């Protein structure tokens, strides 16, 4: 990994030394970046429904993730699962329950450093995994990328500042997202991350979505989807009127 020093470091070692998982998938793999293009094919709007246990910077909700799986299979382009342990509470088995429970693509949201986590995501259902650029050298990048896509999986990459946008398009990154959720967005930053990505590549925004308009702006600058956790965490069908 780079140089990290505080908290992405405690937490890229204990990914570092996470166990791996014996499991076996029982479906394929359900594009969620091609899934997301034929949304916008048919000018639905595309939100990928965030969940996680606890949210280390902000209040937690807690809510059954069974419940919140099935109610958004019906709405959501796809899912964002976090799984990081020990400061998110996430767990592999939510991950892998809620994938055998829905048909919708699951993305596998944690810290990933090494190729057997993108070998749980895997095997536990996801279909398939963000790659954070702020934790990862350039050269590993580059081999997640390629270890993941050998699965058949085009990986989120997510970035917040121009290097590693950078470093995202250099290795030829498809997928990427764009975001640092009841604080203040720096939107001059996010919109000129967006500016800045061909237009063939699909691009996920998010950061403290709430309402209709903000997507609409959005959606006018070219995102293809959305990440959106807290508001949907709080209140979920609120996503029927998001996408109305």
């Amino acid at each position: 990994p780079r140089y990290l020093k505080g908290w992405l470091e405690d937490v890229v070692q204990l990914s570092l030394r996470r166990p791996s998982v014996r499991a076996s998938r029982q479906r394929p793999i359900i594009s969620l970046n091609e899934r997301i293009l034929e949304f916008n094919k048919r000018n639905i709007t595309a939100i990928i429904a965030l969940y996680m246990r606890k949210s280390p910077s902000g209040l937690d909700v807690e809510r059954d993730p069974i419940e919140y799986a099935k109610f958004m299979e019906r709405y959501a382009v796809g899912l964002s699962i976090v799984t990081e342990e020990k400061y998110f509470n996430g767990s592999y088995e939510t991950l892998r329950k809620i994938a055998s429970s829905v048909s919708i693509p699951i993305l596998m949201n944690d810290f990933i450093v090494k190729e057997s986590q993108i070998d749980d995501a895997y095997n536990l259902g996801a279909d398939t995994v963000a790659l954070k650029v702020k934790i990862l050298t350039e050269r590993e990048l580059e081999s997640l990328l390629e270890y993941a896509r050998s699965y058949g999986m085009e990986p989120l990459i997510e970035i917040n500042d121009e290097n590693d946008l950078d470093i995202a398009l250099r290795i030829g990154a498809r997928f990427i997202g764009i975001w640092s959720e009841t604080l203040e967005i720096n939107k001059e930053n996010q919109r000129k991350l967006i500016s800045m990505i061909p237009s063939n590549v699909v691009k996920v925004a998010g950061g403290g979505i709430s309402e209709r308009n903000e997507i609409e702006e959005l959606r006018k600058l070219g995102v293809n989807a959305f990440l959106i956790g807290e508001s949907l965490m709080r209140n979920p069908e609120k996503i029927k009127e998001l996408i109305e």
